[PDB]
């Protein structure tokens, strides 16, 4: 009952964000639009109940959340890594790491016992490899970005461990509200905050070889 | 009984098209070959009955059709967008839209009630965003292409609404014949018609910077 | 019992290989690391028993093995094709073929009767198209590479036909040991053997236009 309302709020908010982002930005590759549109699909699937499995302490796990993050967060990571002027091959690497983090997180959420532990460890290893080059970047853009990695991206494995995906210390519904707050921060606030600086950065890189 | 014959015809025709396209074209990236080869796989899976679900008015839905279109139609969209000399980042955007249209169409086909409606709406929104830059292109190549978008690509959501995927006004078998006709048009006739002009266009773009 | 030990050995070995490859190579796009990390995930899923189906002569089939090869072997194929200085569009083509080979091989393994035969034929056709430009390459690098294609990549369809995936002449456990030997050869020995020559090749291509 309660969790349907959370998922409905997610559908509504990301529909508004997608419509806004498409209208506000240039009518070309709009990662902000795609990230939100994909998240709409993900929230509808969770509302539908398409793959709900038993979590810890009697909660539920919605492992398609994590699988769709493999797509939307790769777009986010493209923006972040470009913003920090990583090389093209490091951008691709970081995007691969991102997909791996999300895919193994979905496995860790769904599976049990030692499989959950094993997949959570692999996800965490790839995640350390993902954020270390972001957090240690010498780019002047590192601090604008660090707050998304530290409070947003890193909030997810913390929420995961508390949630039925992990130990089940908090309920399914409270976990879902937490994931929705983190989604708004990493997928919507991120662009309101950084869209213009990222576009200006993209123009400077285009104009200046090297 | 009848629908097995339709799917068998699809297997046979796309096997011949793939063999022809591989032989006829250069032994390099051959999108025509890949589009047909992928469609072969899709028809075998539908003949096998791998994920058949109940549609409207007592028909059947073969939602893997739509999922495989996310792969083969991205290759088609690459050809179309390149043909109209869209920028590299607009090509990628249009390819993303294409995958979204097909993925949400497969969800709309499979799911029911308000979920079918919701996913059909999201698919239609992405589809309007996909074809608007194609149909309004100033490229001299726009008219050669418009007939595929207007009669072929747009025939699919019309067939979908009539089919058990949508309202079920026509039977599963009649829908499948219609989808096969649309497949031959958008995946085979398309290349017989446009292959040479697309290759010439690709050569001119390679030779002339700007 | 016995096969759990094989899968555990795979988990252990690829974890060591991934850790070694990440440490040994440059902290940038590391295909050797990703190939091994992905294979870890695949072995954990097979140990878990996530999609086990009945094979021939009373064996078992682990069709997720083949599906994950579509990802790890595309990275390998990127390295191989680059090593032979194939053009960018031929590299993409070969990578598409690779995904098709693995995807249809997973279908052939899982399905039965004429579907197994049909999908094995399609996989074999794409595989001939994949290796013919590798085996006939005029690159001086062709011979270093030919032993991986001839003994490793081609060992898989042979093992497949013997295994419960195919005729079931050998048991599930013996097939799994054979696949693990082939994995170590094509994914680990490959890099110990060829890593330096591939990096030197990549530097020469970067430095010399044409
Ligand atoms: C915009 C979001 C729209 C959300 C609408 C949610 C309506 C559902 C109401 C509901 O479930 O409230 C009760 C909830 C569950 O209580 P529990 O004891 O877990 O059962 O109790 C709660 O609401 C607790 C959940 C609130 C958690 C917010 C955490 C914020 C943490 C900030 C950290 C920095
Ligand atoms: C990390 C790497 C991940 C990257 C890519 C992952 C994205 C795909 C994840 C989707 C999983 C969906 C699984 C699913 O729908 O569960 C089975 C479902 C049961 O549904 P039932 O209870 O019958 O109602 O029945 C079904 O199978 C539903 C029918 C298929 C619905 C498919 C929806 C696909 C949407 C793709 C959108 C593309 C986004 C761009
Ligand atoms: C090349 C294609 C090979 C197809 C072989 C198909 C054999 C199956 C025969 C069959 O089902 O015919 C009867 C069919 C069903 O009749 P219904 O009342 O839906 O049951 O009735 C029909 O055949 C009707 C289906 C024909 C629909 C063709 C639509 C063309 C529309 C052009 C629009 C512009
Ligand atoms: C939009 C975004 C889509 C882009 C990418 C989508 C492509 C993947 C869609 C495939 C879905 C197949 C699902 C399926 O096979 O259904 C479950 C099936 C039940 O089969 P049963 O009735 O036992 O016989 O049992 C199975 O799971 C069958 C075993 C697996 C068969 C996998 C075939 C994969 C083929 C990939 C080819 C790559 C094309 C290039
Ligand atoms: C490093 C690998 C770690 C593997 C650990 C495996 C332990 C399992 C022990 C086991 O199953 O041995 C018995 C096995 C099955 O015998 P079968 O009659 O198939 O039942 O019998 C066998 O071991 C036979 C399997 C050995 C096959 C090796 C094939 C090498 C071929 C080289 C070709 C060139
Ligand atoms: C050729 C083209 C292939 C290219 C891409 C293919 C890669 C995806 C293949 C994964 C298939 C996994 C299917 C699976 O887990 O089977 C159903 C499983 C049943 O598990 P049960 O017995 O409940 O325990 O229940 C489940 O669905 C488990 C829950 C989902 C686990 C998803 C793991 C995804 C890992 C992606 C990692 C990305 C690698 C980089
Ligand atoms: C929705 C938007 C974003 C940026 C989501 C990010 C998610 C993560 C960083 C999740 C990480 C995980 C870790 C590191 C390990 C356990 C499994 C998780 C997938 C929750
Ligand atoms: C097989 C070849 C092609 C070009 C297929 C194209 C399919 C579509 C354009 C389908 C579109 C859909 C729409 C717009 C909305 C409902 C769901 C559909 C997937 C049928
Ligand atoms: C794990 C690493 C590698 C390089 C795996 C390669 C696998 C193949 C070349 C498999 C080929 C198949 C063929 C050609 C036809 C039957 C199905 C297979 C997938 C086994
Ligand atoms: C303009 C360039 C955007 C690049 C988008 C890359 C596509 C990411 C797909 C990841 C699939 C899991
Ligand atoms: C500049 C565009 C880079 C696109 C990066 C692609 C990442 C692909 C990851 C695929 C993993 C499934
Ligand atoms: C059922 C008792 C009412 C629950 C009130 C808590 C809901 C507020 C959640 C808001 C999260 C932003
Ligand atoms: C020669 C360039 C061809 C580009 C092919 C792009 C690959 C599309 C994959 C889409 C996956 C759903
Ligand atoms: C010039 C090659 C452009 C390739 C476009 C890639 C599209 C990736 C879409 C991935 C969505 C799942
Ligand atoms: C069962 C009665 C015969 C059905 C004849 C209609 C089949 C012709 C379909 C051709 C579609 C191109
Ligand atoms: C440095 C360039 C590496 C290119 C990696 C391509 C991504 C392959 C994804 C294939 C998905 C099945
Ligand atoms: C130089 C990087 C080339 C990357 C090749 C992408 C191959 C995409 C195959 C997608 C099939 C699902
Ligand atoms: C159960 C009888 C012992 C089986 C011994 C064979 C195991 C050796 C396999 C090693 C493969 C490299």
């Amino acid at each position: 009952n309660q969790i349907e309302i959370v998922f409905a709020a997610g559908i509504a908010l990301f529909s508004v964000a997608a419509a806004y982002f498409f209208w506000a930005y240039k009518k070309d590759f709009n990662s902000a639009f795609l990230v939100s549109f994909i998240t709409i699909i993900s929230y509808i699937l969770m509302l539908e109940g398409s793959l709900v499995s038993a979590g810890a302490r009697g909660g539920e796990v919605y492992a398609t959340r994590w699988l769709f993050y493999g797509l939307s967060c790769s777009l986010l990571m493209y923006e972040i890594a470009r913003f920090l002027r990583k090389s093209q091959s490091e951008i691709v690497f970081l995007m691969f790491l991102t997909v791996i983090v999300m895919g193994t997180g979905g496995a860790a959420a769904y599976f049990e016992g030692w499989y959950k532990i094993g997949f959570f460890v692999l996800s965490s290893v790839a995640y350390v490899l993902l954020v270390y080059p972001l957090l240690t970047s010498v780019s002047p853009n590192r601090s604008a970005v660090a707050k998304y990695i530290l409070l947003g991206w890193t909030g997810f494995p913390i929420a995961f461990l508390l949630a039925p995906d992990g130990f089940g210390i908090i309920t399914t519904t409270t976990a879902a509200i937490l994931y929705l707050l983190l989604d708004i921060f990493t997928k919507v606030i991120f662009y309101f905050d950084l869209h213009r600086k990222m576009e200006v950065n993209a123009q400077k890189v285009l104009a200046v070889s090297g």
